[PDB]
């Protein structure tokens, strides 16, 4: 056994609590090194004998990447209260892994080798609002979506769709725009919406502020936003606003005085200014997003704009009563702050989602005290690698899903906000090169995977365009224009997700196939049902094995209904190019 | 090259703020596997600016336990943002060590596959009060310490040190005791000292309180307390208390009503209580420290209950002035609570030493927003392996260091709690079994080792015991049973670290000998200030080569004095059974 990649620490994705009164714990050794694991337990004070009681519990491989094996095992510790060690099996040999090293041989003399949970709290306990679950978002950049009012568009506007979007074009999309289309988006099957900034800016994106609490003119009123929102109530929609926090707008009326009057200014502090006075050229001298001089980083440190956030903060969701917020450039805000933002919203309305808009790896963010997801780009990356650009086999993406999955704990996982694209990336479409058939397979994984999916307004439709601003067309409104096959094959999977919990909630697991080039299988099993998904990611029509039990196994086609049972262990599914199947599993 | 072995993940001890301005990153790999580790770095928005080719500098390593080598970086970004990778040279091999994985060189695309520090903020950043770095604790059982009231003492008292104690026995030890004792802890170099529970208890511990606001009236009274405090500041030494938060006494008023009404007093939700009536066997209907009845678990999620310990918690420290706070089985309390308590405490004092009772790995505890250390249990174990039992050779010593070490952020072993044994463990000279040279080779490495070391009241003039309560006999104070040689020992090495910045904010490193069984060889860096300890751990004689640049190398026996250059270019050292010499170095 290879000690060197065995590994386990007492927090994070390793250790924590599912719920108040069970504990999950992980561990990782390298991939088939370990033929079993068994989890060793105990309450730190349960002793009789001078001997420490404790008991032996197998371990369940969950799933393995590229380098290791990731092994399960949930304990409901008697009094909350918790000592633990990992024996390894291979072999003859045997090992005790612990906080003080590996043993040969389980010591008793005392409680100190082992890790420790020392005692399971409701408090500290990670728990984001259960109906983004079931929810399956809708991203609106509003400057682009409808224009359901001409008169409050900025002059200059574009003929809606006449051309393609620049920097700062304008084609007078609006909240109302919304609105009138809410009925498609029913249809569609969507329940939540979130929208990019709404607020006062001279932008068509409005990341750069100039007063977080009044709505863009151009956009609509406080009273059109009230109605946008109770208009989704009544549909069963639930609303998320971004909210740019990191950094304000060049307009904003606090920098606005500090660009006057320098460092007298009662606003100096509210930002991170290096000298005095201000200047852009060649270089702004106070922090900014990125290197843009006309997006100045707010101090979250001071007490002023804290409380001035915060005001913000609840002042939509106490006064419009949202339902979410995404906390765009979060990474770059302190942690304090965070947990001060996540206080006062969840006191004033704990079904509000906090979504964070972090890029990477986000363990620190979700801990529980924090967020309760953030925007999961690194599977936006794995997706789009296997499914539109073919540059990884299906063995590595399973690898890839795997390693991202176990980097975080069970109930992190089951709130993330899993999309495929969004105002800040290229289209999918444009990413698979036009293949509308590679989309259905982004849009097919999307939807049978556990979370909360988000799809970018027009990817349903077959939108085009590269990066941003190409990504920020107007919203393709006509008919014949629209895909057709995608928009019915994207309504038909929500609701196949509405239908089957193992698709939002279950576990997943993938399947070895021969040729793990571009067979791809995997599964969702919540505990009650099981769904098996098999993929023909090739440009040949395949015959894939599908790996089941013989006499016994009874298969169900989601998508056209059809009942069989599976002959022997020679179970070899058709596909034509590209093709795929969706199948309920039953065993009797 | 074995990538199983490798990681990184930004957090905890591998990535965090030194200080304002200065990151450091930690890498781990296999023990010699890689030859050196290249840090890429640069700002995630340098291709804004078009800087799209990494800066590199080069990691250190600096150290290595059983299995792994650690990498060292610290770096100042620019613009206090950062996004990395490791290149990893193995010889002619070199693999891009990223969060999206490994890679044969640097992606050529604008992918993001780097590992992030998003922000360096001084707010979230780690920083316990700089004094406890030049601190030498010296822990206090007062019951047993000194009978300066014979008055107060309870009835019962046996006549002092006339008798092993028992988990019941009195021998009226006070705090006008420790008042008539300062001056010999003046004597010794002490700077700081710990107390145990002091707030009035039934028991001699007290760690089952029955009032939070009164000091025990066995132990004295405020204006003993006052003084006390009053005196030991007038001479430089800190004053801790302990706050026992997890559990209450069964004299605890607000308990003494629940048992009394049950399911009907105003106090039901200050404890953790199953069941009604409550039963204290065979094990209590209610939680409890262990599953001792007089010590029921108090609720810090119940509001009052919160609110009344951050009273206490705020109440000494105004009042009396205390600089630090020992809190007690602090691991079994919840982390929301520990935030409140850091904020109040901190407001009200920013100089409180906030120390944990935490005897496992306690990175979840010392992240900057809770404690600013915690009692470094871990540190005693491999010290007495090594010093006292023997169970271990200097190279496993030297591993076990190294890990114990690297698994935590720098800023957090710089206020480490190194103890070598408390009220709750064996006496040194008896975990020594006797031989006194080996207990001054604890305090020699102890007293060399950076941190907060701490001194158990006793152990200075070599006490003897076995583990609780025989570690709690009444303090020595005749001479003649005291052992003048240890003493001295003692306060030569609280003299010269004292004098020698390495020794308590140094980096340490060991260096590898023949005999690297009983042999230990190891240096304490800070600048070009560089103490070398070489260490006989043998029952007889030794000549130990120390190998050590020469030229203008000049050695000072901080014993001694004596000073005297480099000759034979690998200077050889003789030394007598456990013998030991300290070297400051000097690069002229
Ligand atoms: O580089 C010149 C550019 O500067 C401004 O725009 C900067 C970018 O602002 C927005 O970017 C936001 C993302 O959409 C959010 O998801 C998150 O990443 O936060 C950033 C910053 O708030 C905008 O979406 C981008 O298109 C912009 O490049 C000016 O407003 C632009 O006109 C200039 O071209
Ligand atoms: O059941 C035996 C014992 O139970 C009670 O005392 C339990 C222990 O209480 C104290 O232990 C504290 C440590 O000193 C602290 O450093 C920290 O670990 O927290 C624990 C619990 O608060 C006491 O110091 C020990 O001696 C006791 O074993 C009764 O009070 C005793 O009468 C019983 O003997």
């Amino acid at each position: 056994m290879r000690k060197e990649a065995i590994y386990h620490r007492p927090a994070d994705n390793f250790a924590y609590a599912y719920d108040s009164e069970t504990l999950h714990l992980r561990l990782r050794t390298k991939k088939d090194d370990i033929d079993r694991v068994e989890l060793l337990h105990g309450d730190p004070y349960d002793w009789q004998n001078g001997a420490w009681q404790f008991q032996m519990m197998p371990m369940r491989k969950t799933g393995s990447d590229e380098l290791f094996d990731y092994w399960f095992a949930e304990v409901k510790p008697p009094y909350r209260r918790l000592r633990y060690g990992f024996v390894l099996y291979s072999g003859e040999e045997k090992l005790v892994y612990t906080e003080k090293g590996f043993y040969f041989e389980v010591p008793t003399d005392d409680t100190a080798y082992y890790f420790c949970f020392p005692f399971l709290h409701r408090v500290d306990l990670f728990e984001a609002p259960d109906w983004v679950k079931d929810t399956v978002w809708y991203q609106i950049f509003p400057e682009r979506f409808a224009n359901g009012n001409p008169s409050i568009s900025p002059e200059g506007s574009r003929p809606w769709g006449s051309e393609d979007p620049t920097p700062t074009s304008f084609f007078g999309g609006d909240l109302q725009g919304i609105i009138d289309h809410l009925d498609y988006l029913v249809d569609l099957g969507i329940t939540g919406i979130y929208l990019t900034p709404i607020f006062r800016s001279p932008s068509n994106h409005k990341y750069d502020t100039a007063d977080y609490f009044e709505v863009d003119p151009h956009f609509g009123d406080k009273e059109t936003l009230k109605t946008l929102i109770d208009r989704c109530h009544e549909k069963g929609i639930r609303v998320m606003l971004d909210a740019v926090f990191n950094h304000c707008g060049y307009e904003f009326a606090p920098f606005q005085d500090v660009w006057k009057n320098g460092e007298s200014s009662k606003y100096k502090d509210w930002f991170h200014i290096h000298e005095f006075p201000l200047q852009t050229e060649p270089r702004p001298n106070y922090d900014t997003f990125a290197f843009v001089p006309q997006m100045p980083k707010l101090n979250t440190a001071n007490p002023e704009v804290k409380r001035y956030l915060l005001d913000v903060a609840t002042y939509w969701i106490r006064e419009f009563d949202i339902d979410g917020w995404r906390l765009d450039v979060a990474n770059e805000i302190d942690h304090e702050f965070w947990r001060e933002f996540r206080q006062e919203v969840k006191a004033l309305k704990p079904d509000v989602y906090i979504l964070g808009e972090i890029w990477h790896d986000a363990m620190p963010w979700l801990r529980g005290d924090q967020f309760d997801a953030v925007m999961n780009y690194p599977f936006t990356d794995g997706v789009l690698r296997f499914f539109a650009k073919e540059e990884i086999s299906a063995r590595q993406f399973a690898n890839q899903m795997m390693h991202v999955l176990h980097s975080y704990p069970n109930n992190v996982n089951e709130a993330a906000f899993n999309l495929l694209g969004s105002h800040d990336t290229s289209r999918i479409l444009t990413v698979c090169g036009g293949d509308i058939r590679k989309v259905k397979l982004l849009f097919l994984f999307q939807l049978t995977f556990t979370g909360s999916p988000c799809i970018y307004y027009g990817d349903e439709i077959g939108m085009t365009g590269g990066n941003d601003p190409e990504c920020r067309k107007c919203m393709v409104w006509d008919p014949m224009q629209q895909n057709k096959e995608l928009h019915q094959h994207v309504k038909q999977l929500i609701a196949l997700r509405k239908q089957y919990r193992s698709l939002r909630r279950g576990e997943i697991s993938f399947l070895h196939a021969d040729d793990e080039m571009n067979y791809l299988i995997y599964k969702k099993t919540d505990g009650d049902e099981t769904v098996l998904v098999i993929i023909n990611r090739s440009d040949q029509k395949a015959d894939i094995p599908i790996p089941l039990d013989a006499r016994g196994t009874w298969l169900v086609n989601l998508l056209t209904g059809e009942r069989f049972a599976a002959e022997a262990e020679t179970l070899c599914t058709s596909l034509p190019p590209y093709g795929f199947v969706l199948y309920a599993i039953e065993h009797w």
